[PDB]
């Protein structure tokens, strides 16, 4: 009875049922969308727990019910007309027994394409083009304000830390990597291109640690404890960025992401703290 999507073929894209192209009642399972699917003002009605925790995303979305891919119960209560998982997501069947779902495989799609392409699945392709076209001005406009602190050479590297274990991440892997390196075009220091890049991600052993930062570190975290040790640690102190003050420490809880909404938030948030860096 819904009018239909267009269902376009796109890599990562699959879908399970007949997708409406105007759902009034959405269900995100995947915190990597939820906020494309806000900014495509969707009305949503289950989130996940990560979305209640982002605390820019958050306050978008208060009347959603916070809902696990396992709540069948829940979900079906809240009478989606749509369900958008993750690719990795293990009962895809039983969600799809309740509304029809999206399936994403990550990265087949890069952080910009995600918005267009749900443009296009939604025929809702003028608020997406009108978003980019602003995030692409904006970006560059910002990457000359942070260029003009630190010159266009500099090299970053993106690190994020949980419990005990550290690690680096590339352009495209969250914590910051969108607009550090895609958006900001700096470059990385050549041992973070080389192991880094490619996989998206790297756990490593803390002692190895000044061999991949250069001149400034981005480090992602969800609290102040968790980063403590390692800051007070002598090995930490001895890398120059350290040294030069050039670490910008930040809320993981918006900056795991890559939607919309917590890309303009961490934007002015990075834009700030580089200016910052040289109080
Ligand atoms: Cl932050
Ligand atoms: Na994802
Ligand atoms: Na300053
Ligand atoms: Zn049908
Ligand atoms: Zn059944
Ligand atoms: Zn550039
Ligand atoms: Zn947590
Ligand atoms: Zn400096």
């Amino acid at each position: 009875s819904k009018s239909l999507s267009p269902m376009p073929q796109i890599a990562g894209v699959t879908y399970y049922g007949d997708i409406p192209k105007q759902p009034k009642r959405v269900v995100s399972l995947a915190s990597t969308y939820t906020g494309y699917l806000k900014k495509l003002d969707m009305n949503l009605v289950g989130v996940t727990s990560y979305d209640k925790k982002n605390p820019i995303l958050a306050k978008t979305v208060k009347k959603a019910k916070q809902v696990a891919a396992t709540d069948l119960e829940a979900i079906t209560t809240l009478k989606p007309d749509l369900i958008v998982v993750g690719s990795t997501e293990e009962n895809i069947k039983q969600l799809a027994e309740i509304a029809p779902v999206i399936s994403i495989e990550a990265r087949k799609r890069d952080y910009l394409q995600v918005l267009s392409d749900f443009g296009r699945i939604f025929n809702k392709e003028g608020k997406a083009k009108k978003w980019l076209k602003d995030w692409k001005t904006k970006t560059a406009a910002y990457e000359k304000e942070v260029k003009a602190v630190t010159g266009d050479k500099a090299t970053f590297t993106i690190m994020g830390l949980y419990e005990k274990d550290v690690y680096l991440f590339g352009k495209d892997w969250g914590r910051g990597g969108e607009i550090i390196h895609q958006a900001f075009h700096y470059d990385a220091p050549e041992k973070v291109k080389t192991e880094v890049f490619k996989q998206g991600y790297l756990s490593l052993s803390q002692e190895v640690l000044p061999d991949y930062i250069g001149d400034y570190v981005v480090i992602a975290a969800e609290d102040d404890k968790t980063g403590s040790a390692l800051y007070e640690s002598k090995l930490w102190q001895s890398i120059p960025a350290v040294k030069k003050h050039h670490v910008i420490k930040v809320n993981a809880n918006v900056f795991y992401f890559t939607d919309p909404l917590s890309l303009e938030y961490q934007l002015e948030t990075l834009r700030e703290a580089i200016l910052s860096s040289e109080n």
